[PDB]
């Protein structure tokens, strides 16, 4: 789909089976999500943002749908302030910034 | 024009006269610009993200071109470890993501 700005750019996702709302973040290299009950082996990493550090639990190819499209990828597991979905899944899902 | 996400979406801006560099972002609600020191009146402020909070001085009506694009609006300058085009601006260059 086209997604306009205007609103800031949540979707439905499914991850472990549960649907979660992640937002479609082009700023952030990786995919972080809220903590969670997620099957897999996992490894403790420290990720970046606008005011720090935080560390969270890495997931590596971890399928997971994006408004209706599929990825298998890299999720980071941890106390973010949102979910987001990264450039590491949004390029599986062919997505484009376009003006 | 088109970005992908293979890598950071960054594109040059102009703002106070100055060329920079920038990361399109559509994980945030504003623009944060690092330090400089715009002429005029400015309201303090607090953002955050990944990590916590930052203290900025917030610049409304601020002229920016983001990639050749004229834009106009608010602008929170502060101790950013980047340069973040929020939507804010980037609804005015009619950006969208598509997939
Ligand atoms: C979690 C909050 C929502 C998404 C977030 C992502 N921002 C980008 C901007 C900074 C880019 C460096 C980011 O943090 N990206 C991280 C996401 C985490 C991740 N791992 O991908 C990133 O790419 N981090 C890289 C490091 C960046 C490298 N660049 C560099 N060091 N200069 C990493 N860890 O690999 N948005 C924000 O940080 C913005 N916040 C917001 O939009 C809202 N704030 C809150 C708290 O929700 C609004 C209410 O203000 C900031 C800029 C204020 C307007």
């Amino acid at each position: 789909p086209q997604i306009t700005l205007w609103k800031r750019p949540l979707v439905t996702i499914k991850i472990g089976g549960q649907l979660k709302e992640a937002l479609l973040d082009t700023g952030a290299d990786d995919t972080v999500i809220e903590e969670m009950s997620l099957p897999g082996r996992w490894k403790p990493k420290m990720i970046g943002g606008i005011g720090g550090f935080i560390k969270v639990r890495q997931y590596d190819q971890i399928i997971i749908e994006i408004a209706g499209h599929k990825a298998i990828g890299t999720v980071l597991v941890g106390p973010t302030p949102v979910n987001i979905i990264g450039r590491n899944l949004m390029t599986q899902i062919g997505a484009t910034l376009n003006f």
